[PDB]
């Protein structure tokens, strides 16, 4: 498997499909891990970004995402993605990698967002949309407080 | 500045007396921070422990308080502790330090718990009972999942 | 990313085809942008061409598109086009490393121009067409109105 | 004819103003060209400016132009003019230039503007108004994406 | 434009004036602005003093302005005045600046003032009149209080 | 006596405290010098603040003061503050200096506070608050208007 | 892209096959271009060659052409083909080289010739092959005639 860099660092977390009609692109937002989400952690800078996908099998259409910038319409968002998971593929999955080298990882929070689009109708939870970040490695302070 | 050990890290946090009569002793109960709240990190290796204490200037009395097992009654506690942190002192801090090595953080959570005294009254929040725990480094996963 | 040569420079520009019926072929027109419709910068060499497509997921058949001289039936084109783009492909995209060396900037504007082609029927804005081109980098007055 | 500075640049814009009463003063707005308008040169200083005044004959009196920082009532911009264009000059011009050194260009774009005023009534297109700006040399984008 | 001498410092105010009848002279008071006004300011000593006069384009007289010291009846003042400012000329300026050399910054305050004559009526702010000084460089502690 | 570093500078003011009971903790509001007060001021960014103390001799008691982000319960203050001037001490004085690198004087005069408690009664003008700042040099323009 | 060698060149050109019911192969025959068509020029060697392949996005079947000594009927040279050229793979070109090194530029208008196969009917210009020959650079006189 790919490993990140010296001084780097992997997080991994979840979000689930909202239902939604046939043809109609859904839109997901990334929340912080509780792990990163103090004061400290937030300034951290992204390395790296890996958007994955998982289904359960009786979901038969086309199912892509991707993720992008935060577009005024949900659909157009693809037409800027630099990559597109897609299930027609064999492996579901759209490693950028260059895409966000440099963002803090507030604005991972703040603007970037997850797109969805399906052929066929969903019920809640019919995809799980993975996510995974590499970033600058976080830091505990080395010592306690003077007395 | 007292330095942790190799491969061991510092945190701390907070939390806020309850109002109480003179000379009652008042429990005060232990909740891990959002950046160790995950099962990962949980099961880490406790390293040194450091009560500290600060108040707010027109608080008059004795105030005393410990680290100690929890105790069936709340005042008895302090009759098991390896220090007790004390107003009367010019330091106010109590560091024990090897009380607890090899113990669990999720029983430093369990039932370790902080105890506090004053021979005169306490309205909410008059003392600010800081906590330092000095602790195993947390790790985080080096490489993303396979495709 | 893909770096231009050394004093050569980039510029972007955009446009949404019409509408059409399957199977027609359709043309798109280049036209300059202000800061090269000087008559100082006219002058210039292009250097590369970089044709580059994007879409919105609904559209579900073939979609290919090519840069060509102008021809005078436009399905016939991609017979003469050195390359295609094309969304069977993994990136749909298509580079002309060689085909338009040293021609003039004006002439990019005149008489080669962009064609698109689907298997099924497309509305507005269903496509995206981008083009990037490469060339020595522009100029502007150095001086104010004189006497 | 004057010259911007070494590794300055200049550039060059116009507006046509709306019709008015006579000795009702009117505004006029900038608006940044696209080229500038990239997040990457929007962030450059002003070096110098000049306003320039050109009209056809049939405009009887005086015309008079100045550029200000915005203000509350448009007909008191004049009193706070660095310097003022008069088509009872000579030439009808004014030269600041040290009224904006050190200004970012989006600002320039923002709160500076543009008051016109006339002893005689106006039609649309009567008075055409230049504006002439230094700043140091804009760039271009000029690379690949990575893989 | 002119600079002052070295270890000398520029600095500039507004004052407007309240209506008067036609052809009656009227009387400016000077104060100092916020940022010299502190008692270690005042004791500094002028080296230029500069009158400069715009005014609201509708105003149709002639206008006069002058820096003297204060007289017992102002009409009388523009017959001692060392130069006059005034809209018929082609600058309407006057730097002086031969005499208030060695002059307090406080005196400048004290009993100079400024005089002010229209040919036409005028209302509250059509005429306002700038005011700028050239006087040694204000200072300040260089070290902190003993602890 | 410790200096203020190249490019920045000192100055300084005073505030009274009102009257107050016993054990009441108040505030005092960090109004600008005169000096500062113009918009050309204000965006100047602080270097180091050092607080100090005085008092008349016949107060009785102990007096503390700091400076903090305003709080919700004045006497909470004190448990926030980096370090705290006290009459009890040798010196009472309580040089920061790290608290407020980079922050804007207009911040300055916004949102931190002075705190004072005494642990006996005072009466208007027993206690005298001075401050001390290190900043930023103020700057006047080197050059008149155009004429 | 690939380059001829030293002392060689690079020449291209078109042929457009006649309709076809489906299943049929047919045959093209290399018409020399007017550039290498006078007696100077035919005896040239070739170095490689390089067959290519194009159509209008309309046609459905599969396509296939070859270069080969001419053979009894059509079909059967395929069989004889060193390689084929293929809408169906990734890429359709079907660079030989070795086939044809040291053959004369004569005998390649006299008895190598093309074939081409769909399996699906054809019309007048559907599909375009193009050619690509590589070969002993074409020389001209030096020098006039004695006069």
């Amino acid at each position: 498997a790919i490993k990140a860099w010296t001084g780097y660092s992997v997080s991994k977390w979840t979000a689930s499909c909202a239902a939604a009609e046939a043809k109609v692109t859904s839109a997901i937002t990334i929340s912080l891990p509780n792990e990163l989400s103090s004061e400290r952690n937030k300034q951290l800078k992204v390395g790296r970004v890996l958007l994955w996908l998982g289904l359960l099998p009786s979901v038969s259409g086309t199912v892509k995402s991707c993720v992008t910038e935060t577009q005024t319409t949900a659909a157009a968002s693809f037409q800027v993605a630099l990559a597109v998971a897609d299930n027609s593929k064999d492996v579901v999955a759209a490693m950028y990698p260059e895409a966000f080298k440099g963002i803090t990882l507030e604005q991972l929070a703040a603007d970037l967002t997850i797109y969805l689009y399906s052929s066929a109708a969903l019920t809640e939870g019919d995809v799980i949309v993975h996510l995974e970040v590499e970033h600058v490695r976080p830091t505990f302070d080395d010592s306690f407080t003077p007395v």
